[PDB]
DNA sequence: TACATACAC
DNA sequence: TATGGTGTATGTA
């Protein structure tokens, strides 16, 4: 079963407009749209001459990544199908070919495959996609299985390489050019795994994933897909490309590369937005090879480092070695509400807020000197209040004494109408180096 | 340092 | 009735 690419729009905007977080869209699709528009007013006012000289600039630091592309590692990125409704469909037979999704009525995490061929996917409110599909299953999210589901491949992922990195719970970069390297010569006893009556994998980094793949649906009952590439920005790629419980590979050769990046839609790259795409889809660009036709025109329209990105893109280079993220920069909590508009619920509030980030900070024995508030009013209009101090603080009562006044600032300035607010958050950072 | 925006899961 | 939460990057002032 399923639903049409048009009936569901229409079903939407149907749910959504008129809703105070329509009108908040809308309010920030306008500040995108003009921000095209001040781009497009800088297009026009480049000159031949200029775009000339940039194109020279341009193809001198190309040719510099070019000469320095490295093609002798192999990256896998390893991403589970449908992680969180797997799990729940895994340990409840009753949803056996039926559309489901976990989440509540307010709010998906994520939505099967029986029930995206409806349009109900992630980040979608449970009531409307329940008017594109009624007789849609949403199912109650169990985090702590969904924790353990992904200790289970982590594990299994460490054994080909001990360096991995968990980009989240369902997902994992992996380098396994130095197993490659060790498994050319294993005998078929260190590949070999026996069924949940046993199976060989050959010494290929084809095989390998196979292999990883493989045990994961032994070990957990839940299909993952993957990507292989010599970086890790084009097996992002490929993960997608035969999802679900399928592989992709773009052999370590520069014209291989090429011809998968030809067609390929900017926006499949991880960093190129909805945003991005609007902004790139107005000057004309859509495909990879159109990124690069322009390589000069992005340089004098964009910052040095977002057209250094374009450019990485347009060539199909990325990162080839896994860094361990090192020391974290923020920590936070936020949380939304039914309407709040008293003042000393507010700062209640605030204070619960202010515990929670001292207790999550006791945790890793930090301490930290910024404490930045965050508030968003009824109508979904985010503001974030800060303040530095000397000394590093940490205890609930020291983050409550900055996030008060902030908090207090905010209330006074808007007085004497309340502060109608929907979400608070409070978050701490400049940790020492 | 302060604030908003864009992006990822 | 209803549109969640944590963290990093970066452009600007
Ligand atoms: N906005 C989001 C995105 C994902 N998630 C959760 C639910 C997902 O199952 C899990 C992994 O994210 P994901 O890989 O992008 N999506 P998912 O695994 O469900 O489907 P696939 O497209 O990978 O098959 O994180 C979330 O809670 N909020
Ligand atoms: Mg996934
Ligand atoms: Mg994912
Ligand atoms: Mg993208």
């Amino acid at each position: 079963e399923g639903l049409d690419k048009e009936k569901i729009n229409k079903i939407i905007m149907e749910a959504t407009k008129g809703s105070r977080f329509y009108g908040n869209e809308l309010k920030k699709e306008k500040q995108v749209n003009q921000r095209i528009e001040n781009m497009m007013q800088q297009k026009a006012q480049i000159t031949s001459q200029q775009l000339r000289k940039a194109q020279l600039q341009v193809d001198r630091f190309a040719m510099e990544l070019e000469q320095s592309r490295n093609l002798s590692n192999t990256i896998v990125h390893i991403d589970m199908d449908a992680f969180y409704a797997a799990v729940e469909m895994r340990d409840n037979p009753e949803l056996k070919d039926k559309p489901i999704a976990v989440g509540s009525m307010s709010m998906l995490s994520t939505s099967n495959y029986h029930a995206r061929r409806f349009g109900v996917r992630a980040a979608m409110p449970g009531f409307i996609a329940k008017r594109l599909c009624p007789q849609l299953i949403i199912v109650p999210p169990n985090f702590d299985k969904y924790r353990a589901v992904s200790k289970e491949v982590k594990e299994i992922l460490a054994d080909y390489d001990p360096n991995f990195m968990a980009m989240s719970l369902d997902e994992a970069y992996l380098n396994i050019t130095k197993h490659l390297e060790e498994r050319q010569n294993w005998p078929e006893d260190k590949r070999r795994y026996f069924i949940k009556n046993s199976v060989v994998f050959g010494t290929s980094a084809q095989e390998v994933v196979k292999e990883i793949r493989f045990r994961i649906e032994q070990k957990t009952t839940l299909t993952a897909s993957a990507g292989i590439a010599p970086n890790t920005m084009l097996a992002k790629v490929c993960s997608d490309k035969n999802k679900p419980n399928g592989q992709y590979q773009i052999l370590p050769n520069r014209q291989a590369v090429m011809d998968f990046i030809k067609d390929l839609p900017i926006r499949k790259v991880s960093g190129i937005g909805k945003v991005t795409e609007k902004m790139l889809k107005a000057l004309g660009i859509i495909t990879c090879t159109e990124l690069y036709q322009q390589r000069a025109l992005l340089s004098l329209l964009f910052s040095e480092t977002s057209w250094h990105y374009f450019l990485h893109i347009s060539l199909g280079l990325g990162s080839t070695h896994l860094t361990r993220d090192g020391e974290r920069k923020s920590m936070s909590v936020e949380r939304t509400f039914s309407e709040i508009n008293k003042a000393e619920e507010q700062y209640s509030l605030c204070q619960e807020l202010c515990s929670e980030l001292a207790q999550d900070l006791q945790k890793e024995r930090l301490k930290g000197r910024t404490v930045t508030i965050k508030l968003k009013n009824v109508n979904f209009e985010v503001k974030t209040r800060a303040s530095t101090v000397s000394s590093v603080v940490s205890t609930a009562e020291e983050i409550f004494a900055i996030a008060k006044e902030l908090l207090k600032t905010e209330i006074d300035a808007d007085f004497p109408h309340p502060l109608r607010l929907r979400l608070m958050g409070v978050r701490i950072s400049s940790f020492p180096n």
